[PDB]
């Protein structure tokens, strides 16, 4: 295959002339940025690209410019193509190890200036933080080398090629290669130099190349520790090294975006508070071990760091080079079958985070990553998984300082090998205990392929060696969904060899033959439980623990049942928590023509929007945050279920349990919300609890002072006493008032003072109900009681299919008889409607009786629904009434859950209270679907301009409601596609189907499903 | 007519003549809701109906002004979010429109751009495909 | 300093053409010489829909050597992002604040919203024109 | 009017101990950023604010933080008030040169570390790029100086007050003063350290203070030009200056 270059089709050609990987340290004095505008041209394939050995700056100079770093599919007017989204399927044909012959090639070129003295003073390197997919590098018309590994970095020695004055850098970047097969993450396919490029100037005669820092406890009691520092110095012209460790800064340190990003050094005096010094002697080992007296532990809950300065010192006694960094005293072990930090069996309150920005893609500004992490901390998260590749090297300091348990993951996914198999065998479902047999059959192509060993090892070597000195990283991961094979075992051996101090994770290795941890994704409780029992012996001992590296798929409205997962986590020592998939929707900003409007609007793109040959649609839109990286109701719910303090109020008592791993409750202020006065709560250690007698209904746990990136008054946890359903003390007017009743041919009319009620007997439809200046009427299409909702992402694969199959959206109300009688016990009239509610084409339906009891200021509506007929659906999306609100309608207010939306299996983060529609920003979903329901509603007040309120409540049981003007949500692809009526409606529901996580994971749990059954419910419509 | 954006008698020359499609245009939202979305010097207007072709509109001997929206309550709206929207669209089909000027601070709409009180005579065709 | 007793340049804000033209003639001598030029340090107030008649100002700029152009007031609306209860909705929305929204004792209302760009610093039809 | 401090009601008190203005040049090696979170408290008026000559870091340490640079009317949840918009009208009563007695006072505090060698090697200054409306400055419990001019910069010599190890910077910022009368732009009234703060480390024995560059054409035909460079060097311990001009970039 000579029409495709050798290096693009050779899995062993992982790099040419790349320097060995070393621990990353940013130094302002050494790093010169080459970011900015570069000359750039795109070519159809490598053969159209110029020979770089002959490319002048005078020639390249004339090309258009692109700005580095950026993706070339994300340019003004889509100049160089559009993004492509695939989940599993490769966007290329499979012919390992060949890429396609048509292979987009971008050539980059810029110059930089070099001094006379510079070449004498410094060894010059080029460092590239990330280039997708691979590239060759030229300086001054000379070939320097080659590189693969899109999210790994690379350094190249430039000294030989460098000249005084103008220097030319040319980078040939290729979109596809043999490497593509191992880079098939569920993400956007994007290309180019998308990360920083730097020119490094290291001191020439001698300089610090690599550093290694470990903290190990000498003792079973986790007090004294050995700090080991190993330095690899390059060159001869140095005398010794100095090490200064400084007094710790408590993990409760205040940070902000500004101080986290500050990169200044050189003349800035690092620290003064000296704790320990050490010096090497001339001609001796540039490494040492020192005993440290009871140091401050580093933890994700309290990330206490000890700053240090390492100085390389010359013969004359001057400082040749300095490294300014930090030590986190912490130790990770597999101990008694648990992942253990500092002796303690921790709990992951985690999330999977991709590199994503809605405009820049994987070229994420640090500013934005800080934005992500602060938000995570604000929502009780303590762990992050680098799905599924290392991030920008500068991110890891942020983890260290803010405190996250981090799984740093190799850039290696092989998923696409499965797709033809999935299709050939018509595979419907994969399950965590059973699915590895399906991956076993295709492992031979890549993960069990000896030709790929060097590449797999390289991804492992590169992963570990760059990030080995960050205390926040506690687990190395071999990648994601790459089946299981000999190459994985090789990776495992290498990692333990390079870094004995951490544990190794790999979900594709079901039996952890070459991993230290068990890992499932999206398992049912039954499946988690079986695994537990099969790996717990007769003694109650287990050898390795289980984490969920991915669970509670956060796509759209959901996830449901985070509660039931969490109960399991706290219950068993074998479960150590998990990580939600995913942090944020991968939407790309673009211009969509509206389906509602015929006009152009800003929207967020997923598969299909950029008109891909093959794509995976909305599956990129699966975050706890939206494409703009802001909280969805999913994140709001997650913060509640994972709250690190439990507050329970029952029997005149508040029971408070500390559910942290390390820190006490001392930093928290507990407020009795009924009085506003603080509750004196003793200092509680992990797992300790106290019962305090109190009359309280509602208790909040809040931060005393600014700490980390959180502000004083920030809410960590809360609890409420359960609120009984109280019948509002509305006074029904039962006084004898004469009423004009007209039972016409088609329409029945009830008129009294302040009242006008018209019902269409043919349809069962309230034409008009006008009581005391306030008007409602039936929102009617087919039936007065409707069952449909716009399908959520979770509804789509099964429940929607069922509901559509059973024609639930085409329910019709066929009226049989209407009965009209004069009022009795204070009522004005009783109107009874007898009908069958049943969809077209089907037998099944409800023998329905709707009894309207009409008072002067109130309407009682009793609904009886009796399920009849063969061939019934399993469940319904909802059941209830739809009313148009009159023109006067202005706002609403309710007693129930709030301030935001709530659903049967996603409601506990929405506490009970009195809420006003005006105080609430309604959440807009990126993909339009069922939204804005309020569950467990005690009563609803609807305010009409200058006519008071309409109070609505359901007898003996709380109800569900939505108030909106929206429609066409089913067909709407984007927010801008949503249609809106000229008036509002009330969706008043007796019951609503749960939400679940079935787009990827378990169906709505049985107790949350709205099962097919008889319905009986009474509503009062009370008019002020 | 003039496009792709809005145009007014004394604020129109940046909007060159051409055939424009509503779908290709991002409608501008004012921070303070006010008169917007007029298209001046319109030669003809085609309004497309789902599965029923188009309605072509033109004025005899002279170009016209038009707006197509679903918005109302603009007068009272303090902010973009305060703007009310009907359940269907309307066409505002105008023979003439007052200029825009800079009188909030500066000169009034110049004389030749003011829609002065006078008799009006105009013929429209509503041509259905 | 209207008469530039301690300035090197004449400067007007928001003048009419008549006013620009009188000034020119009173400061151009019999020879056709003038001692100092006129700029418009502020003109064509860009508040909301507008400004109108930028054309007629420009014609004047190119025509006379005495006029050396001007500066539009202003580059962008000074809106501050905040949460507004909607008049249309009864709900909370992102909006851009001007006087009155932060409930000041005394304020000047919408006069802060006078830019060629909106509060988010993006082009309005004013800037396009 | 002793319930309003003298310096807030004295138009001639434009600054105290501010270094003369010089041409601005940013230098990475000299400028150390003091931006980030600072301890901060708001007070009704100056008399409620602590005497900074007695304020410890241990005391200030316990306050809430605000991030510098930012306005204090633009914080999470409007913690420290809201913006005020006036065009022409003053938002205060006119009684020149008096500000209102009720005069929001924000006190800022943070620390920075200094080396043994740093004090030997460098002259140390503080540079504030903009603070609204005016402020007094303290280092290590000692009064350094005072400043007015919200959108102008200010530098202060810190060498006398500096210590090895922990150093304390305290800035008392006032919303109104005699200066308010001449700062009535048609814009939002906003307060605080809203621009960069920096610690400057200049070489001690001799350093470049000011530079002046003019280009003047020798000729009626605008061809040959005289490039004039005037440098004000501070201190004795230098020999001479070099100047290198490079080929132009179009
Ligand atoms: O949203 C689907 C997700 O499914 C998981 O199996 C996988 O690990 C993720 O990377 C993503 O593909
Ligand atoms: O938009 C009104 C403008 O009026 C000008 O006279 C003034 O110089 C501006 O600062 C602004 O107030
Ligand atoms: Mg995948
Ligand atoms: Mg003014
Ligand atoms: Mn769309
Ligand atoms: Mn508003
Ligand atoms: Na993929
Ligand atoms: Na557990
Ligand atoms: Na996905
Ligand atoms: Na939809
Ligand atoms: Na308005
Ligand atoms: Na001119
Ligand atoms: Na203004
Ligand atoms: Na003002």
């Amino acid at each position: 295959s000579c029409l495709i270059p050798e290096n693009l089709r050779n899995p062993k050609k992982v790099h040419e002339n790349r320097l060995p990987t070393r621990a990353y340290y940013y130094d302002q004095d050494i790093f010169e940025s080459l970011n900015g505008p570069w000359a750039f041209a795109l070519f159809d394939a490598p053969l159209d690209a110029p020979d770089a050995k002959n490319l002048d700056w005078e020639t390249a100079k004339k090309w258009s410019t692109i700005s580095v770093p950026s993706h070339w599919e994300l340019q003004e007017d889509w100049k160089y193509g559009k993004p492509i989204y695939t989940n599993v399927q490769y966007p290329i044909p499979i012919d390992i190890p060949n890429p396609p012959t048509v292979n987009p090639t971008g050539v980059y070129a810029r110059t930089f200036e070099l001094d006379s003295k510079s070449i004498e003073s410094f060894e010059h390197r080029l460092r590239f933080e990330g280039v997708d997919n691979c590239y060759e590098l030229y300086v001054n018309g000379q070939y320097v080398g080659f590189n693969k590994g899109s999210r790994n970095g690379a350094e190249f020695d430039i000294q030989k090629y460098v000249s005084e004055g103008e220097n030319l850098v040319v980078v040939k970047v290729f979109k596809w290669s043999d490497s593509t097969y191992i880079e098939d993450q569920d993400q956007w396919w994007l290309s180019g130099i998308y990360r920083d490029v730097s020119l490094l100037k290291l001191p020439k005669k001698a300089h610090i190349e690599d550093v290694r820092v470990t903290t190990t406890f000498v003792d079973s009691q986790y007090q004294d520790a050995e700090l080991s520092v190993k330095v690899d110095v390059q060159g001869s012209s140095y005398d010794h090294i100095n090490f200064t460790l400084y007094e710790p800064e408590d993990g409760s340190k205040v940070y902000d975006a500004s101080s986290l990003l500050n990169e200044e050094n050189g003349n800035t005096t690092f620290s003064t508070k000296e704790f320990i010094s050490f010096s090497t002697k001339k001609n001796e080992e540039t490494a040492f071990k020192i005993n440290v007296k009871a140091p401050e532990h580093w933890t994700a809950e309290n990330p206490t760091l000890y700053k240090y300065q390492l100085d390389l010192i010359g013969s004359d006694g001057s400082v040749i080079q300095s490294i300014k960094h930090h030590v986190g005293f912490r130790q990770v072990e597999l101990k008694d079958g648990n992942i253990t930090v500092n002796g303690k069996d921790i709990l992951f309150r985690g999330v999977n985070r991709h590199d994503h920005h809605p405009r820049f893609g994987r070229a994420v500004p640090l500013d934005f990553v800080v934005r992500d992490l602060i938000l995570m901390k604000k929502f009780n998260i303590n762990a992050v998984r680098n799905s599924h590749y290392p991030n920008h090297p500068k991110v890891y300091d942020l983890f260290d300082k803010l405190g996250f348990w981090v799984i740093d993951e190799a850039d290696l996914e092989t998923h696409g090998v499965q797709e033809p198999f999935n299709r050939h065998t018509n595979l419907e479902a994969e399950y965590p205990d059973t699915k590895n047999k399906l991956y076993d059959v295709n492992a031979h192509y890549l993960s069990d392929n000896p030709e790929y060993e060097v590449a797999y090892l390289d991804r492992a070597s590169q992963l570990v060696l760059r990030d080995v000195n960050h205390p926040s990283i506690i687990i190395w991961s071999l990648g994601n969904e790459a089946c299981y094979g000999r190459n994985h075992k090789a990776m495992y051996k290498l990692i333990k060899q390079l870094d004995p101090t951490r544990l190794v994770h790999y979900e594709g290795d079901l039996n952890a033959l070459s991993a230290d941890i068990f890992s499932f994704m999206y398992p049912t409780f039954e499946i988690m439980e079986r695994w537990r029992k099969n790996h717990t012996d007769e003694n109650g001992k287990f050898e390795k623990p289980l984490i969920l590296c991915e669970y509670g798929h956060a796509m759209g409205n959901g996830p449901g049942s985070l509660k039931e997962y969490q109960e399991l986590f706290y219950k068993e020592k074998f479960y150590q928590g998990g990580f939600i998939w995913e942090w944020a929707n991968h939407g790309i900003e673009f211009e969509d023509v509206s389906t509602a409007d015929g006009k152009l609007h800003k929207a967020y793109a997923y598969g299909g929007d950029f008109k891909e040959e093959v794509h995976d649609g909305v599956f990129i839109m699966d975050g706890l945050c939206n494409s703009e990286h802001n909280p969805t109701p999913g994140l709001v719910e997650y913060k509640k279920v994972i709250e690190p303090v439990h507050i329970k109020i029952a029997h005149g008592s508040v029971t408070i349990t500390n559910k942290h791993d390390f820190i006490t409750t001392d930093h928290l202020l507990f407020i009795d919300k009924d009085t506003g006065k603080t509750i004196d709560v003793p200092s509680l250690k992990p797992e300790e609890s106290v019962t305090i007698p109190s009359d309280t209904t509602y208790v909040v746990a809040v931060l005393k002072d600014d700490a980390g990136v959180l502000k004083a008054g920030h809410e960590i946890a809360w609890g409420q006493a359960e609120l009984p359903l109280k019948v509002p003390d509305f006074v029904t007017e039962t006084a004898e008032k004469a009423a004009k009743i007209n039972d016409g041919k088609r329409y029945v009319s009830v008129e009294s003072s302040g009242l006008h009620f018209i019902l269409d007997k043919l349809l069962g439809k309230i034409e008009s109900l006008k009581v005391k200046g306030k008007e409602i009427s039936s929102k009617f299409e087919g039936s007065s009681i409707t069952f449909w909702r716009p399908p959520t992402n979770n509804d789509e694969p099964r429940d929607f299919k069922n509901w559509k199959k059973y024609n639930i959206d085409l329910m019709k109300q066929n009226i049989h008889g209407v009965s009209v009688e004069k009022g009795s016990n204070g009522s004005l009239a009783v109107v009874t409607v007898n009908s069958r509610i049943s969809p077209v084409v089907f037998y099944y339906g409800f023998e329905t009786v709707q009894k309207y009891t009409i008072f002067a200021n109130k309407i009682n509506l009793n609904t009886s629904m009796k399920l009849t007929g063969e061939y019934q659906p399993p469940d319904f999306p909802r059941v209830g009434y739809e009313f148009w609100l009159g023109d006067s309608y202005e706002s609403f207010e309710w007693l129930g859950r709030g301030p935001g939306e709530s659903y049967p299996d996603k409601k506990e983060s929405q506490r009970f209270g009195l809420y006003d529609s005006k105080d609430v920003e309604e959440f807009v979903y990126d993909y339009p679907q069922e939204n804005g329901n309020h569950t467990d509603t005690h009563f609803l007040n609807i305010k009409f301009e200058g006519a008071g309120k309409l109070s609505i409540f359901q007898k003996e049981k709380p109800f569900n409601f939505k108030i909106s003007d929206e429609y066409g949500v089913d067909e709407a692809a984007h927010a801008c596609d949503v249609k809106r009526y000229g008036r509002h409606y009330l969706r008043l529901d007796h019951a609503i189907h749960g939400v679940g996580s079935e787009a990827c994971g378990p169906a709505v749990l049985d107790q949350y499903r709205l099962k097919a059954q008889d319905f009986n419910f009474e509503f009062d419509l009370a008019f002020e």
